[PDB]
């Protein structure tokens, strides 16, 4: 079954850390600015535990900076339709609870569609979810997730799910 989102919880993605986010998960990007004063960890861990499918992107926070966007992770390439309205669902998941993470949507554009984020996150896999459709004329959408808050330091964030598909 295809989708819009590819590979946005790792799934399609073989466990083992992460050298080059940028070219890391071909479903999920990450990118670090000046902000990032500590080094985060990414790398893929696949645990039955997963909430789509089993692999994720283990993050290991531990540093923010003086900006709200030290790590940011976001998911594409994404596929939608013009006129047709797609679905946006996630699940976060951190070593420890009391984690907070940021999900949004926007194309090339930087239209934004739907926006959920500054969200407390428990120890296991929260489904999170929306409905948004093609604002303008995007074809391809990516979801910037954000990452680098105190709240969300001291603690591995686990992000999988991120797929965006309409209903039947």
């Amino acid at each position: 079954m295809l989708v819009a989102n590819i590979n946005g919880g790792f799934e399609s993605t073989p466990a083992g850390v992460v050298t080059d986010l940028a070219e890391g998960v071909e479903g999920w990007d990450l990118n670090v600015g000046s902000s990032v004063t500590n080094p985060p960890v990414f790398e893929v861990l696949e645990t039955s535990d997963a909430p789509e499918g089993n692999k994720v992107l283990a993050v290991t926070v531990n540093g923010v900076g003086n900006n709200p966007w030290d790590i940011e992770a976001t998911a594409f390439p994404v596929n939608v339709r013009p006129g047709v309205t797609y679905t946006y669902t996630i699940w976060a998941r951190a070593e420890q609870d009391g984690a907070v993470v940021s999900f949004t949507v926007g194309n090339q554009s930087f239209q934004e569609y739907g926006r959920l984020h500054e969200q407390q996150i428990t120890t296991e896999w929260q489904p999170f979810t929306f409905e948004f459709t093609v604002s303008d004329q995007e074809t391809v959408i990516r979801a910037p997730i954000h990452f680098g808050y105190a709240a969300n330091v001291g603690n591995t964030i686990y992000i999988d799910g991120l797929a965006i598909a309409s209903q039947p």
